[PDB]
RNA sequence: GUCGUCAGCUCGUGUCGUGAGAUGUUGGGUUAAGUCCCGCAACGAGCGCAACCCUUUUCCUUACUUGCCAGCAUUUCGGAU
């Protein structure tokens, strides 16, 4: 399940943000820019890329439970797909304040969802009249969309893979008070301070999101033991 | 009694601060209303608001006296009979 290099350029890992909006702790990966823009090396990023894959490989073989986390417009499908696909929690619109320091609370919320689903499922809805149908329905949808994803999902998580550090501090400050292990993808713009496994590549293209969670994704279900 | 029928007043877990504290309850529309809908380190609850109670406006069913008189008949023309 190894990237090889050879995908990721043509994916586009090799593209970062302008230079004038970096961050100095990425001068190791940053190498050197080519235009305005900074350009990160993928000398770098594939042996870190295949010792996250080994990581979460090793992980799922001992059957711990990796949560997906990105919020990105771009990223959001992708995310939701690839995390349908390896039948592992995710997370796709913006991250709840408590998620994971404050499980307690979102347990009730998993609860009275899939309460109200069974009534779904059931001809209890049925015989609620059609008002009473539609603020129901309005009420499936927003608990949906806001904690879907994590209902299966019953307990902290073993590891955090995590799309943007920037655009998901809040995860990261979670699962660094949690003690659970990040990885993460880490772009030129970007703290990489509180990631365990840093891999440094784009995060804005979406042919270089998908490479990503299709390496993550497969690597998961490779585990198969 | 009064502010005042004013729309406000609080609580638990989680975060930030050495701390008193803060957040949530703020931010944009809307409403008679913290009324409702969107955003957001917050996620969740109670008392308040509204409704449930009484009365009035339209209709139906049951009930036909001590109340009523459209049709019939008799009338001292008084539903008087």
């Amino acid at each position: 399940y190894n990237v090889s290099m050879r995908d990721l350029l043509q994916a586009g890992a090799h593209f970062g943000h302008q230079t004038r909006f970096w961050n100095p702790k990425m001068r190791q990966y940053i190498f050197g820019a080519r235009n305005k823009i900074h350009i990160i090396n993928l000398e770098h990023t594939v042996p870190a890329l295949n010792d996250a894959l080994n990581f979460a490989n090793q992980l799922a073989s001992k059957k711990n439970k990796v949560l997906f986390v990105g919020t990105k417009r771009a990223a959001s499908n992708i995310i939701r797909e690839q995390a349908q696909r390896a039948g592992q929690p995710y997370v796709d619109h913006r991250w709840l304040g408590g998620m994971l320091t404050n499980w307690k609370t979102l347990r009730q919320s998993i609860n009275r969802l899939k309460d109200l689903q069974t009534q779904s499922q059931d001809g209890t809805f049925a015989k609620l009249t059609k008002r009473e149908a539609l603020e129901r329905t309005r009420e499936m949808e927003k608990l949906e969309r806001s904690l879907g994803g994590v209902k299966n999902m019953g307990g902290l998580p073993d590891a955090l893979f995590v799309i943007d550090v920037d655009h998901e501090a809040i995860a990261i400050k979670e699962a660094k008070n949690l003690g659970i292990p990040v990885i993460g993808i880490v772009d030129t713009n970007s703290n990489p301070d509180n990631v365990d496994y840093v891999i440094p590549g784009n995060d804005d293209a979406i042919r270089a999101v998908t490479l990503y969670a299709s390496a993550m994704a497969d690597a998961i279900l490779a585990g198969k033991e």
